[PDB]
Parts: structure tokens; sequence; C-alpha cells
């Protein structure tokens, strides 16, 4: 599949394609394939379930979505989604500050931009993630951003992979309640990582800017902080290059 999706305030032009659903404030996506996105959705959130074998990517064209109860993005199922920010496009993502959880014993989604599977964020385009709620980008398992001009603002957590978290290049610019960036899987084999091999990254956190439970790795970037606990929280092993990690 390959879909184009316009907002406009209070309407919605979609392709017509398999699995593709609109409605008043949910586009749901339940095929592999490519969705572009452009426009302004005053109040709405874009569903991914398309199952643990399959793959998507949302290009963010411009596109500007608040959501007055939950997340603008919910991933709740893939193999793996990939979310790219197209060439000199301003997109925004503005979230609830408390949550309505239509079965009120679930916690989840609990991020902005929130993930029960791999995510990627590439492209030389422009995100801001303005996370009221809770944290800004999450994910259950890996969090990977390979590019982008990247702005995230968050209650709690700035950049949560509890699988892992890897920057491989981008301008990431992190303003978090708590840890900037934190990883916490105990439970599997070679997780509860952090990995920074490149881009330039800008954290501001009340509490750690980085906090890891088995690694953190940085090299071949740019890493300045303002942190109230911790540069660098991690029991586990330090691998960090000297002329990487300073202040802000
Ligand atoms: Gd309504
Ligand atoms: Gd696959
Ligand atoms: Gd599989
Ligand atoms: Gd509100
Ligand atoms: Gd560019
Ligand atoms: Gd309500
Ligand atoms: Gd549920
Ligand atoms: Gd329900
Ligand atoms: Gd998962
Ligand atoms: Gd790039
Ligand atoms: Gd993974
Ligand atoms: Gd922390």
């Amino acid at each position: 599949v390959n879909a184009k999706i316009v907002f406009d305030n209070d309407k919605v032009n979609a392709d017509n394609v398999d699995g593709l659903s609109v409605s008043e404030r949910e586009v749901k996506i339940t095929k592999p394939g490519m969705y572009t996105f452009s426009g302004t959705w005053n109040d709405g959130q874009i569903l991914v379930d398309i199952g643990k074998e399959f793959e998507a990517v949302l290009v963010l064209d411009g596109v500007n979505i608040t959501n007055t109860k939950s997340a603008p993005i919910y991933i709740k199922s893939a193999e793996k989604v990939k979310i790219e920010l197209a060439d000199g496009k301003d997109n925004v993502l503005t979230d609830a500050e408390f949550y309505e959880f239509e079965d009120p014993q679930d916690n989840k989604p609990n991020a902005c931009i929130y993930s029960r599977d791999d995510i990627t964020i590439k492209g030389n385009g422009n995100l801001t993630v303005n996370a009221n709620f809770n944290n800004g980008i999450g994910t259950s398992n890996d969090l990977k951003i390979t590019g982008g001009n990247i702005t995230v603002k968050a209650f709690n957590n700035g950049l949560k992979g509890n699988g892992s978290v890897t920057i491989s290049g981008g301008n990431i610019d992190i303003t978090a309640g708590a840890d900037g960036i934190k990883v916490e899987n105990t439970e599997e084999p070679h997780k509860g990582y952090v990995n920074i091999t490149g881009g330039t990254i800008k954290i501001r956190a009340k509490d750690d800017a980085i906090d890891s439970v088995r690694s953190v790795s940085i090299n071949n970037a740019d890493v300045k902080v303002s942190v109230g606990g911790k540069d660098v929280k991690c029991e586990g092993v330090l691998n960090i290059a000297e002329g990487c990690l300073g202040k802000l």
C-alpha cells in the first residue's frame, strides 16, 4: 500500500486502500505499506495495528496533529514502524495532559508517540513532540533515530525505549521532567542499552540526561547536557569516547 491522507481541520481526504480506515478521531492502519500525512488535525490519533510480521512507513509531510484524549500516534502492533520526516516540513504532535483510557485499567499508550513495537525515526525533516501526559517517544522494544530535526518536550521522560535506544544521527533537542533518555529492560539478552553513534543531542532534564540499566555507549557524536541528577546514570558498562559528552 501507498496511501495519501490529508487533514484539513475537521475534514479528511484519504485514498481508499486495504485495511485503512478513517473515523472522527482516528486513522486506523491494518495493512503493511506507506502512509503519507499532511495538514492540521484538531483532535485525532493515527493508530497502527498491522501484526507482528508486517511493517509500515508513516511519512510526516507537514502534519500538525493534536489529540485531546490520548496519543497522536499509537502503534498497537507491528514488526516495525518507520517514521519519516519529509524534507523541509514542520511536523508537530501534541497530546493530552491526562489520557483517557476506554479501558480504564489500561495505562498504555503513555507517550505522545507510543509503540508496542520497534520504531525508527528517520529523514531530513522536522518533528516537535509536545508530550504533556508522560513520555515523549516511547516503545516497549527498540527505539532508533537515524536522522531528523527532533524536539521533544516531555512531562516525564524524553525518549523511552524499554528494550533500547539507538541514535546514529539527527539533531535532537530534549526537555524532560525526569530523564532525557531512559531504558529499563533488565529482562532480555543484550537489551537495556543506550547507543549513541552519531548526531547532535541536547538534553535538559530534571533528573538524569541518560538513564540505562546495562550499557551506555557514546562516540562520534555531540552530546551536551544540563541535568538535576546525573549526566549518565548506569550501573552497567560505560563506553563513552572523550569529547562527546559535555555540558550545555
Ligand atoms: Gd465527537
Ligand atoms: Gd519481516
Ligand atoms: Gd517474526
Ligand atoms: Gd486540554
Ligand atoms: Gd534538507
Ligand atoms: Gd469522556
Ligand atoms: Gd485493554
Ligand atoms: Gd472496552
Ligand atoms: Gd513488541
Ligand atoms: Gd540526513
Ligand atoms: Gd527489536
Ligand atoms: Gd532517573
